[PDB]
């Protein structure tokens, strides 16, 4: 839709606050004790920045443990809603997946190559750019596909339509994700991202109906609660510190501000629930 | 600047918000109670616009009284940031008044022509498309000045230079502002709006400077934070009735409820006062 | 020449620095004490600039008392190289003359007809945009011409033999003007704002050549000399203070500091002299 | 960004006073006793720019030992910010090193490029047209990376990440830099230049974070002041000599005359220091 | 407090440098050319005190021109803070005033009363040894209340408290005073001195809590600054002329030497004001 | 005299300022550059009283180099003036001596006991609290005796008598001292510290008259001049940071400060001169 659009316009953004290296990721950072670290020696917008980053790969680290990617990740897989490629480059190195990086912001597909050219991973990681309702996927049967924070922009049940003719039987479509437990639950997560969150019931139903059994359903929604701690730390350091900032560059860092507290405060209303699915192909 | 163009883009958000009338209002209300009506079991957006707009005309009303419009802003009177006209009309109206009414928004100006005439005050209210730091004098002395919510986006010394060659001595210059308490005591509400906003001192400091005395000074943060609360009712009401709203202006709608809730968290943290100053010439 | 781009291009910061109002003056001010005043209650770029506003009305109202402006500068004359208008406009109302203002900076003219509308001397003053070296000028013989730091812009000779033509026998010439003692004297005046100041006896040969008498010449270096301590203590508190420059922003005001402080050298290295000379037509 | 336009637009006004070469540099001169050379009786602008280019050419000469170039930059380098590539092929020429020269001004990569094959390295030496702080890491790990006098336009705790990705373990990252030492110390040099210069416990600061260890600091503010008063010569010796300078190019000298004469102040002035520094990962 | 004691100890040392009179000053001279004169051939301790001598008594020949002292300073007054009397003996005898003399040094009280007497005025002149911010208020409103260098000792908002109430509506309340002019301005003045001298504005705000309008403000720094000089060479001339000096007073007077120089220095330095002031009740 | 009253009671300020350790230095610090360190990662009082500590111990081993202690020095020697026994401590440690240390500060002796047994050399140092113009010395003929700054306390010609009973033929005596080089060149030196500084003439004078030679007379007033901008960095340093002082603490820091000021505009006048001699007795 218009969300590659809006996927496009923020890349600055993105590698202001989640960059620089090669592995720049965007979703939520997992702290495994539900405690943001205090920081103390250190409250530059560089040092949030960094715990972002490291969090922000503990997500995945967490996640291909309970996914046992050793096995399940480690063959032919599609990263679906790859951003800038942060979580394909992990996959392609980590556990040597050949990855096919997809997005509908065409802005960012030659980033994920430049860093994956960068690392040394260019003939394991492929891009293309188009809808993951629509893509015509040559590449034969995959072993898995993985969607860190994306499928929320997704219709699931063509979605997963889509992924029952492209994976094997027996692969595994593995799932990072804000759902709602009560309705209008992730209302804030919603509208502020242009996504679609439905609950854990809503996926089921729509990855049966295309032959998926869901195997996995975790709940790590205090796990992550951290990361708005130290999202709104950040754009709070950046505000109060650089002197360069224009009105307009500060009025939108105001603005994430604003959001980050009132996503926050969803967070812990109880209403949603970040979880990680793993569905298996029948 | 850039400002003038962002008022320029929120034209039609902002007819929908606090229109129609042919007064529409631009800044906070005033609930000389301190608490927001509790909304019956009508809660649909038109019962919370009509709701904004009732106090939004009362922080006028409230206004024109602690002035004492009757003498002070029933004559020849600049409108300095006069939005969409809402000010412009009611000292016309109300008050008698002769109104010049300045904007850095071209597109506005229109708007507030078209709605001096169907008030048939047209002969009482002209548009001026200018920086009001650099205010054409032709046009001769005026009575007074009133900025309604728009000051924050001034130079204050050099404004009140520019109105200290405007206007008559003992002229009135009167102000409803968002100013600070401490230092960034303001900040969401000034990265968001584009404004400035400095304490009262600053503000007295660049009218003497200027020739201005400071003559009252009336704190109202209590009476203006249940705005962000019916303000904030508004928008949800808005997100919550119409599923025929476009991802785009969906999106454009939570991030004004996101930006309201910290601006009323903002409204009563302390950092911040809503004030109404009038200076004499 | 390019000067007049040059002029229209820095119409934002003489608003900026020498505004607002309807009097915007563009000269050095006159310091009758040879002192730039101790500010100490209030030490904002506000301050210094209503000082420095103040000092160029007294640079004005100096000149106007030399110069006897109640009969000499109260018919009708021309304000050459008038900047903003702060000058024409002190001419009109102080005096009631009417004035002629001419400037190679179209961008500038209809700013003068503004602020003069502003003041109702909208009548009484009116603009001209060309070189002031080949100037066509109808109306009539004019009682006098009043030039504030702008003959350094002019081919002295030429100029003067245009004067010769519009101005009335008896007719003065009133030049406010940095001229050199040494030579080189004022490069770093000339170099900077692309002007060529010449000695007082330049301006005489050729003011003799086109049949004027210099009657007045006065040294004002010394009482202009605070004008460069102001003048660099804005520039300083508005870098020290303001937080929304742009980076583009902030190095031009760095700039102008850096020429600040060299002119301001200059000035008091005994190689140029801030003049005041009044040349009558025979 | 708007910085590498800036280096666009100054390509023929830094030829001109830096040139011919096959390497020209721009960055200070290193002058050891800590004293320009009496010029003698010729004080043409060749006569300064000669001795500016001499001093430019020693500063990479004492840059190489004390960094020992013979083991730590003689195999296969980033060149951060490589100017016009003077610095690039220093490296290539007297270390035989392997060489990736990064600019962010597109116009000096074809010049860095010519340059290199006139020497005979040019399959030595390429060119990446990019931002610093989003470095293409196809292209195997680096030995090193030198930033001579371009730090300071960028991101440190990025740019250091960016870094420890490209880097091999133990690779040293060799910098001369502008820093502060107090609070707006270096103000001028920031203004001037468009650089954010940051003191050395910052530098230090966001190398730890991304794994790098200082290993060495020197201060050379003494030894480098004299290029300001020979670059200040260089400047007054063309506005004094050819009397076929357009008034458009008269000017753009003889501001800088201003820059270089407030630039030189502030470097004497306390809250400033030129360093060279070496980073272990 | 430990402040009244150590004026209590100088007592000597201030009668050789400043006595004998029957007024002996203890505040800086005021020289009007803002220049010391030129010392001929006698540069002796006793031409540098007389010279000293000469305009501390022109300070308040000033003070009372600028203050109007025929009116303002001729009633019943409070010379707060009297030193050794010297200021309270001038209003007694040039513009017949009756004059209470508050110190906090009670050995200063017997030598005021004294003077008193030998100049017949003695039933015009009685003495207070207490704290200035805790002043008895039996004794009738005063006309006026003049501390000449005394307040930098002051709590200003409680003392100008007590004033409101010692002192009659449109009463003046006449002050020579150090002040700052920024942030450490005075510092080696207060450490020295024992004093807490504050801004301008932080006298004027005190002032108007307890009622008062500030009327007047003249700067007198310049004219004031070659006191320092006369006061250093006097030091010089004792250190110089008399061998008869013990080991412990000549170091004292070394250390007064190092302190005038000092403190001259830092009156030239921008950060400090001696000024004048008048308040109006 | 006074002084050993004087001594005693400032015994507070230099723990506080050239403590703390075993090794508290009294005397001027020696700079072979003749520049001061610049102080830029670091300006807190610690920064610049290490330095200053640093730069005392590196007196005292430039002292030792050119007086060869390793032979000169490593005997019984008198400490004349040990102050808090910095100076007794380093030739007891370094080259071996077997220290008497005297003073006229009797809160002092305690002090120097205190840190010898502390670094274990208490068997070889010993304090005697008396006038050292007066004091009887047991102890058999001394090798040497030194007095790094404190000769300017004592009558030379009656010292030097002294010196020639209890030093054995060929001995050294070592003098670090602020000397005069013009009438009146160390008064604010003098006056300040109760010394009566003299020239080198003066103390060649009074040791030839009681029998020693001068061997060796070097100029270090440009290696000693930095200490006062130290020195005086320090005190601004307290003053400026420290929240916790008195009204009284802050006074005297103060009048501290401005003596320091005072004291090094003096050392670089010409007046005085910074100088180690070595006599030896005949
Ligand atoms: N309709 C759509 N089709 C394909 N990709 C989409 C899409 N809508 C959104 N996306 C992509 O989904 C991603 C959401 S955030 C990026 C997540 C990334 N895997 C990470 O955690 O690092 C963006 O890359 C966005 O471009
Ligand atoms: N620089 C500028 N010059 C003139 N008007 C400006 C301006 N910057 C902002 N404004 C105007 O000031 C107004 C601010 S909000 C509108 C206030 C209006 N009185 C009301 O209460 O409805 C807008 O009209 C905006 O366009
Ligand atoms: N060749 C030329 N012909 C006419 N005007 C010129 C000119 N060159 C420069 N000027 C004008 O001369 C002025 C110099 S500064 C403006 C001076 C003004 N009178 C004041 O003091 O307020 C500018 O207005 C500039 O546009
Ligand atoms: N953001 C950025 N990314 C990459 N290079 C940059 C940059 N910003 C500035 N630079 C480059 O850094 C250099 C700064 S000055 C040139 C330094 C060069 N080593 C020499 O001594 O000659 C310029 O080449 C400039 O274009
Ligand atoms: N707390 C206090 N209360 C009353 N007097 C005080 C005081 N603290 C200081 N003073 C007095 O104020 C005077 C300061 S200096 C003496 C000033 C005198 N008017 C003159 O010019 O000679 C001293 O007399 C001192 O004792
Ligand atoms: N008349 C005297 N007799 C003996 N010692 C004296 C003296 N007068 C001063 N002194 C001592 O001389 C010393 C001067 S400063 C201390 C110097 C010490 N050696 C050091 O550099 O670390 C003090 O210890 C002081 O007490």
């Amino acid at each position: 839709r218009i969300v590659g659009q809006y996927y496009d316009d923020k890349t600055a953004k993105l590698v202001r606050k989640y960059g620089p290296g090669p592995r720049i990721h965007y979703h939520v950072g997992y702290y495994p004790s539900s405690e943001a670290p205090r920081h103390t020696r250190d409250v530059t917008p560089d040092a949030f920045r960094r715990s972002i980053r490291l969090h922000q790969e503990g997500l995945l680290r967490y996640a291909a443990k309970i996914w046992g990617a050793e096995h399940r990740l480690s063959g032919r897989i599609l990263d679906v809603g790859c951003g800038l490629g942060g979580g394909s480059l992990f996959w392609a190195q980590e556990y040597g997946a050949d990855v096919t990086a997809v997005t509908n912001a065409p802005e960012h597909a030659p980033i994920v190559e430049g860093f994956a050219r960068e690392c040394g991973v260019g003939g394991r990681v492929r891009t293309l750019v188009c809808d993951a309702m629509h893509l015509p996927l040559d590449g034969g049967p995959y072993d898995a596909a993985v969607a860190i924070e994306s499928s929320g922009y997704f219709d699931r049940p063509v979605w997963f339509e889509r992924l029952a003719h492209v994976l094997r039987p027996g692969g595994s479509v593995c799932i990072e994700e804000v759902f709602t437990t009560r309705p209008h639950g992730a209302d804030v997560w919603a509208e502020y991202f242009y996504t679609k969150p439905a609950t854990v019931l809503d996926y089921a139903e729509a990855a049966k109906a295309a032959g998926f059994e869901l195997v996995d359903d975790v709940d790590a929604t205090s796990e992550t609660l951290p990361f708005w701690e130290e999202s709104t730390a950040w754009t709070k350091a950046v505000l109060d510190s650089d002197s360069t900032l224009s009105a307009v560059d500060r009025r939108q860092l105001r603005i994430s501000l604003m959001a980050n507290q009132a996503l926050g405060a969803e967070w812990q209303a109880g209403g949603l629930r970040l979880g990680f699915l793993r569905f298996e192909r029948k």
